[PDB]
Order: C-alpha cells, then structure tokens, then sequence
C-alpha cells in the first residue's frame, strides 16, 4: 500500500504545516502536524479542557464506532519549544492520503497548554520519529509510521515540504518526479529515538564550503534551523546590521536586508537553502527588525534540521531495518 496527502503551511511565514488526517468511523478529518521529532499521534478532542479550545476542530471518540478506549493508557509530552498536552487514550481507524491503519493509538488530549490553545489551525501533532520516544503508559504505543511499515510497499516516508506553498507527505514510495538529480543517503542513529543524521559542513551564500561534522535531527516539527553558535554567527555576519538580541530571543536582522543562502552538506552532496528562506519577517506587527530563520542550537542540547533547512529538499525518512535518511535538491 500507499498514501500520499498535501501539506499546507498554516500562515504566511511557514511556521509550521498541516496535514488532513482521517479518524474514525464514520471519518472525522482533523489537520495535524506531522512531526519528525516527536512519537506520540495526540488530538484536540471532546475531552480537551472546554477553555483550551479556541477554533481546533476535536475528535469525538463517542461518534466513532470503531473507538475503543485503551484501559488504563494515560500520555503526557513536553516539547522542545516549552509547549505540553496530556490526556488519555483509544485506539481508531487513522487514514492519512489513502493510507488506513487500524487499531492505531490516538491520544486524547484532556490538557494542552496556552501555545497550542492559541493555534487555531492544528489539530493535534502526528508523530513520525521512532516508537521508544511515544509516551503513553503504562503500555508505549507506535507511531503510525510503524503500525503502517509491513503494509507499505517499501518501508519509507517522504517529507517535501513548500517554502511559502503546499507540499506532500507521501508513504510507501518515493515520488521521482519530485526532485532533481539523485538522493544521497546517509546515515542514522537511532539512539535518542531522533532521525539523526552527521552533516558534512555548510557554506554562507557564494563562500567556501567548510567541512565539519554537525550532528542533528531532521525536523519536521520544528520550525527554524538550529546549529552551533559558531556556524550561526559565521551566517549572521555577511547581514549588515544583524544582531543576536537576548530580548527578543535570537538573531535579528534588518528588514531591509537581502539574505545570502546557505549550503548544508549531506555526505559528497549539498543542498541550498536561499535566503528567503531564512526570512521570519517582523518581530512585531510593523517592526523593521526582522526574525531570522537559522539560530544557535546552544542550550538547546542538539542541532535541529527544522522546515527551513527541510523545505529546501526532498527528504527521505528510510524506515529499513537499519534506517537512512536521504536528501535531494529540488
């Protein structure tokens, strides 16, 4: 089998993107974002806390007849950027692009916190990194990625993801006519439960491309691109006027500015990132300063290869018994 769905960014800055999902019987079609960095598949429902719904659409696991609550289940997750849910547990019918699995883990959010109320365009997240990070208790349940694997006809995702447009999320298949040249593959470790992958370097628009290991995670939840303090600043230094501003929380630059690219390496190969890409546009409604898009890692404890390094490629998560992951231009 396979399933192909289009993702679409939720604002004009491509903050994050959502993806319609299909749960339940009959269908309840809720817009979820498909994080590669997180393992739990968690829903605005019925159940959430009546004053942290603000527009969500929920899931009402009553008007499923194929629901079953998972006895005894409870799940509860904190995420990178501070935000948290919690809630308790069925399994459903999940339908994502044409691809159905059964029995899969839908956690019920009883909690979220104030981002996620303030978000009126997601539902809920879909987690696509691997099955030990999903936190349900006291019986960890699988993404469905994992649920859907043996079903697929090869044992992959694909994320391709559009800068300021739509994009697809497609399983069991890679799409050839979707990128140029070649995929080039490299490794993972799993051991954080991440897709984490080694970069070999990275160049600042028209410079020479420096070759350094930089450890990282591909993705998809989040949203900008996090590396060491020393490759940010080497970025932010050919910005006339950019700056790293503790107040407002990272670098900023002048509106004004036109951005060089940047280049990441993915073994022999590389991919570029333009400079629009990196541009998060006004810190307030009518600010000149403008939010960058490539910030340090340092503090958060790992490199992250969010949407904007992601959206300038075709990005295969190689879900094979020894996972890959593998990056095309586009």
């Amino acid at each position: 089998s396979t399933g192909s769905a289009t993702t679409t960014p939720i604002d004009s800055l491509d903050d994050a993107y959502i993806t319609p999902v299909q749960i339940g019987t009959p269908a309840q079609t809720l817009n979820l974002d498909f994080d590669t960095g997180s393992s739990d598949l968690w829903v605005f429902s019925s159940e959430t806390t009546a004053s942290e719904v603000d527009g969500q659409t929920i899931y009402t696991p009553s008007k499923s007849t194929t629901a079953k609550l998972l006895s005894g289940a409870t799940w509860s997750i904190s995420y990178g950027d501070g935000s948290s849910s919690s809630g308790d547990v069925y399994t459903d019918t999940v339908s994502v692009g044409g691809l159905t699995v059964t029995g899969q883990a839908v956690e019920s959010a009883k909690k979220v916190s104030s981002s996620f109320t303030e978000d009126s365009t997601i539902d809920g997240l879909l987690g696509l990194a691997f099955s030990t990070l999903n936190t349900v208790s006291p019986t960890q349940q699988k993404t469905f990625f994992d649920n859907a694997k043996a079903s697929l006809d090869s044992p992959v995702f694909t994320a391709d993801l559009g800068y300021h447009a739509p994009g697809t999320y497609n399983f069991g298949f890679i799409d050839t006519t979707a990128y140029t040249g070649s995929i080039t593959y490299t490794a993972v470790s799993t051991k954080q439960g991440f897709w984490e992958w080694t970069s070999t370097g990275y160049a600042v628009g028209s410079g020479t491309f420096k070759s350094t290991s930089i450890d990282g995670i591909a993705d998809t939840g989040t949203t900008l691109l996090y590396l060491p303090a020393t490759v940010v600043s080497a970025y932010w230094a050919q910005v006339s006027g950019a700056k790293s501003s503790s107040s407002v929380g990272g670098y900023v630059f002048p509106c004004s500015a036109t951005l060089p690219s940047f280049t990441f390496g993915v073994g022999s190969a590389r991919i570029v990132i333009p400079g629009d890409y990196i541009d998060f546009g006004p810190i307030s409604t009518g600010s000149s300063s403008c939010f960058g898009g490539i910030q340090s890692s340092a503090g958060i404890g790992i490199n992250i290869f969010g949407d904007v390094a992601l959206k300038a490629a075709f990005v295969v998560f190689n879900g094979a018994t020894t996972p890959t992951l593998g990056f095309a231009s586009k």
